[PDB]
């Protein structure tokens, strides 16, 4: 295994860093990944299992500190760059949020150029980046990969969780035009809410909020009414979709520039009516009282056609198969009590 490829994930005990290690593992790569503290068995008990599947080398860094990620990605082909401040409502997001994230990029792109070795950069941002977008006013609307979220309208109103909105715009637009700078290939993926079962024993995130309509947890089910309010739809993408495009990304030669990556614009009362008669075994809300906010169908969509003309094809197309595994995973970490 000495002449295998090397992918480096950053942030292996997160809930899409440990799918993509595994997923890594699986195709036949050999993997290196940041944690911030490997003795952490809460958090990190997951690694042992997955260094069963192939070559995983766990290593300690921060990113927000420069050149913490150059022992990881020295030697490495591919580097995924999934970490992230994920600090969605921060006091001060300025310098709780955008500036650590623009920076912890630019960290580690910098770490990627100084291995020398590595042929391109995965970059992780988040739909949340694209889909702010005040100015589209009725229905009708399609987004793709050159909207971008409105910077100026989040700083000047400050709605919830602007900060993390603000902080993919920045840092992908900083990590863009460094690698252009250094001349090393970086991709950028914009995963929409992104639903189904990982290798991480100790995450909230999206499974949190996926799964609020049957747990009932109030904060989950307002972030989905949040990027409804403001985003026009409620997106998904299957966790294993996800981590297939981000490997064909990084595999693809012709593959360059920013990718949203959703399989389904869907409502959240079509998605309570959807859970609510496939898991009646939870009590799911589905007769709202207007909330007028709630559509009856997307006014705006995520697009996806970039990706899938490059010659990727999600395998996750409905909400059963987009649901087709979650709910075990929230039994497992708790979210869900039974
Ligand atoms: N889940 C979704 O629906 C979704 C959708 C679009 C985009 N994303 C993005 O995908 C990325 C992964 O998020 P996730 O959903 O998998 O959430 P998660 O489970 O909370 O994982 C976050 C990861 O980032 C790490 N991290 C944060 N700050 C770090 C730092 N300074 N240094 C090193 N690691 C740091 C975390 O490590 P610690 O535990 O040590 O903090 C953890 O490994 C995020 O950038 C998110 O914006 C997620």
């Amino acid at each position: 295994t000495t002449k295998l490829k090397t992918a480096c994930v950053t942030g292996g005990n997160g809930y899409i860093g440990s799918a993509l290690i595994k997923m890594l593992l699986e195709e036949g790569y050999a993997v290196k990944t940041t944690v911030r503290n490997p003795d952490d068995m809460e958090k990190n008990s997951h690694l042992k299992g997955l260094q069963e599947l192939g070559p995983l080398t766990v290593l300690r860094a921060d990113m927000d500190e420069e050149g913490s990620l150059d022992d990881a990605v020295a030697g490495c082909d591919y580097a995924f760059l999934v970490a992230a401040p994920v600090n969605l409502w921060a006091q001060d997001p300025e310098k709780q949020q955008i500036e650590p994230s623009v920076r912890g990029t630019l960290n580690a792109v910098r770490s990627c150029v100084k291995a020398g070795t590595v042929r391109r950069v995965i970059l992780t941002s988040s739909a949340a980046g694209v889909y702010i977008r005040p100015d589209l006013q009725g229905d009708g609307h399609a987004l793709d990969e050159d909207s971008w979220s409105d910077v100026d309208f989040l700083r000047a109103n400050k709605p919830p969780t602007w900060g993390y909105c603000v902080s993919k715009v920045l840092l992908e637009k900083a990590a863009c035009r460094f690698a252009e700078e250094h001349g090393i290939s970086l991709v950028t993926v914009c995963p929409v809410l992104t639903v189904g079962a990982a290798p991480a024993p100790k995450v909230r995130t999206s499974i949190v909020d996926s799964l609020s309509m049957l747990s009932g947890d109030e904060a989950g089910l307002a972030v989905l009414r949040g990027i409804e309010t403001t985003s026009g739809a409620l997106q998904l993408v299957h966790i294993d979709d996800l981590c297939r495009a981000e490997l064909f990304l990084a595999e693809e030669a012709a593959a360059g520039g920013r990718y949203i990556c959703c399989s389904l614009n869907t409502t959240v009362v079509e998605l309570a009516r959807f859970l609510a008669h496939k898991y009646p075994q939870y009590r799911v809300k589905t007769n709202f009282d207007d909330d007028e906010h709630l559509l009856e169908r997307p006014r705006v969509i995520m697009s996806s056609e970039k990706l899938v003309r490059e010659g990727f094809e999600y395998r996750h197309n409905t909400l059963d198969e987009i649901y087709d595994n979650v709910v075990e995973y929230g039994k497992a970490l708790g979210i869900l009590p039974y």
